[PDB]
């Protein structure tokens, strides 16, 4: 019982997507961290480890068909200075994996497996439930105001 | 006992504003879930929920009456895009109901049935008290503004 | 995303016999309530709730899709006066929701999209588990006679 | 310490009536699960379970007498449509087991073995325990009628 | 709504399939369980109530297609001496199964029913989740050596 | 108050030991988690904990000295097939550690701050109670034979 290397490398391209998304998030999350939007790095911190969870049921399949997961390479990775510019690209991360989640479950449904499509739908019915968020959430800023906006995502600690 | 028919259909026709407002308020409770206008999204899920109580106790009625509920027919039901234009839609939803709620207990407390008069006027006296609420929140809107009023009706959850 | 209008139509059309088989559901656990058949009204008072909640996952998927829900438009009720007219009846309605059903998914799954096809298999083993009973419920009728079938349906609790 | 093969053979032989009395009775217990049946179907299960109690103490017994067991071979299983005959199907598959059973002890007896035979009485006086029930089930249908029989079995689900 | 004989042969085949490996996992725990391998014995009890799950849900399906379980034929069963045999075997008894589950799959979601073959995939899913241990056990033993691999599977209770 | 750049790097230098040494961690746990070597397994998860622990506080020092966390490039990876390359491996990668912790604090303690050498030596203190472990491991299979060794680390459960 061995993967075709094909949809191990469909397993694969996903997998690089995932260790840039820990990171970008996470120090995005850090970012706001010191900016003292508190509530929003709630949501974000508490998100990535649901990624984190993302990653390592992906892991153990290849490892069922045999594989080798890359570790090593890495996808390019941004930052941002304002909110709408980490809302803006991260979109396009989430616009990224979409279309590869896609294309991988059509071919893949065509070569007989059944259960790594089971793993793709699944984290990608995540993405699209996420996605929609980010897509809520940039208007509701742009048609009202980044500052009244901004009013309202900080608090003061208790000491 | 047999239900008079002129009675009769004048539960019918409030009947056809109930199922009417069901979906009018249900789908607006739904329509700012998505635009994340989360609290009022709350409010306008139990006020439908009243309206779902409000429709049965008038069901079972008129088959004390023995008649035949017409679920079938319907009223002309409206959306809008901004909360100004349905806080001002269903103003008129709730100004359609009362003065015909208002027309009909007359005409029903001259002929002798008291009891449908007690479900004519405990449905009046809630949208009585519902019709002041979105008067009050409306001008509270229109006074100060949308924006800083958007300002409050979301929440990151 | 923007939704294609054929697969938008498609979960138009299921929208269509959702509202439709609320109120011919209620009205007559409505009635035989009425008629003291106490604990089928029981289970057809449970059975609308389901129905009901099948609809509103159906209607927060359009408008991911970003849709617009005609809860306007219905199709045709009928009543009837013993159950087993309303057994034949709803056999038909649950025989109107299969095919349709059975209609779409091919066509959903030959079109790119995975996540409405698994509503439309939900909503799909709901009926599975629904039209079987109701056919097993009218032979039991059938074989037996109505009469002692009317004799277990009733209690003294009004 | 080895256990005398005829012996074994007469541990086997009881061994073929366990393993198809399961499934007699188990389909059957599905179908009535199906036919809505309800309170034997309860029953069905919760008798199948002791035979299968029944037969797992016979196949450590063979192992003390270091024995090879059979799960291999069947006897030819029965299935029918009304409720009636299953209960006169199985009365034989009752009368099959207590006459073979009561042929073995005698010889059990006669072979300076105790502790097989205490397994065969101990069946044994489950399987008269049966084959009386079945037959107060039977008559009690029969000079009755079937159909008021049957109108106390099915019962509504939750 | 009648089930078509090509699927309900291909529930059929998988059917003959459960009953053998009922028998074949329960006497070979019942063989440790005279050997004082107790812990695996557990583990082979354990195991086998599951396809005893895996098996009512197959029955159930067939009357919905309203079919007739051959609970009467058989495939033929095996048995062995040292546990290494017993390993073998079974991974071929697994090797029996998926393929054709896998060759099941793909003809019926050709022919319009969805729900079988979720029952199908489910239990696909089990065995290879199942196989895999296998696999995973019987290297580690020769690896290892028998001997000691005995020397860690005795209670003494 | 602006972080001096020589200590940012000496900083940063260590952060691209961190995120390497995670995944050569974690792959290696779940590399034994096929093979059933599980109770090293649930200790090579709790090594990784402690590391996101380092680097967290680690990325929170270099923001008050208002630094930019490369999170990008990453060090060279390994991976091993029996244990003892395993443990032979992670030694360099524990021996390059902290030479660079050695050599960063002199210089952290030459130049006027004591805060981040406070983290530096807090950090160093980790490996020292870390790297004789495995030391300890290595040798402790190599009197004794790896087999043996083996023979304690699977639980069949
Ligand atoms: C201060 C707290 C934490 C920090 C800074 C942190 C940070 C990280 C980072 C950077 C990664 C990516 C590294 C990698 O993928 O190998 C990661 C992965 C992960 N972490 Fe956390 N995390 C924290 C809390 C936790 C806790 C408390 C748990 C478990 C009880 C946890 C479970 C995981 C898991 C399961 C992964 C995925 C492993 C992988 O994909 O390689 N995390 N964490
Ligand atoms: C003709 C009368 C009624 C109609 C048309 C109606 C309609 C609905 C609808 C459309 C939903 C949304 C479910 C979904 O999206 O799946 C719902 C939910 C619900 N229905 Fe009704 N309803 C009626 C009467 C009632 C009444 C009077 C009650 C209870 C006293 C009730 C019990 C419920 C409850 C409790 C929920 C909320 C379930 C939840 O929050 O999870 N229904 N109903
Ligand atoms: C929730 C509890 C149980 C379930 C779902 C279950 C399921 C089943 C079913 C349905 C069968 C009949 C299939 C057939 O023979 O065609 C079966 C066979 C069997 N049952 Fe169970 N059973 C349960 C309890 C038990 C228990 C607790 C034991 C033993 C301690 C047991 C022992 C057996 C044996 C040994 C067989 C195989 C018969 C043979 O090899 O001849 N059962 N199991
Ligand atoms: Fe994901
Ligand atoms: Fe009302
Ligand atoms: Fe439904
Ligand atoms: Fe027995
Ligand atoms: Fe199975
Ligand atoms: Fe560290």
């Amino acid at each position: 019982m061995q993967g075709d290397p094909e949809v191990i490398e469909f397993l694969n391209e996903q997998l690089t997507a995932e260790l840039t998304a820990i990171n970008q998030y996470f120090l995005h999350a850090k970012l706001q961290d010191h900016k003292g939007w508190t509530k929003l790095a709630k949501y974000t911190r508490a998100e990535s480890f649901d990624e984190m969870r993302h990653a390592e049921v992906l892991t153990d399949r290849i490892l069922l068909l045999d594989g080798l997961p890359n570790y090593q390479r890495l996808f390019h990775v941004r930052v941002g200075q304002s909110v709408t510019e980490m809302f803006q690209a991260d979109r396009e991360v989430e616009l990224e994996a979409i279309d590869r989640l896609r294309r991988g479950i059509e071919v893949m449904r065509a070569k007989h497996d059944i259960t790594s499509a089971n793993v793709f739908e699944a984290i990608l019915a995540d993405e699209e439930h996420h996605i929609d968020y980010l897509e809520t959430q940039l208007d509701l800023i742009e048609k009202l105001g980044e500052s009244l906006y901004l009013s309202t995502v900080i608090e003061q600690t208790q000491p």
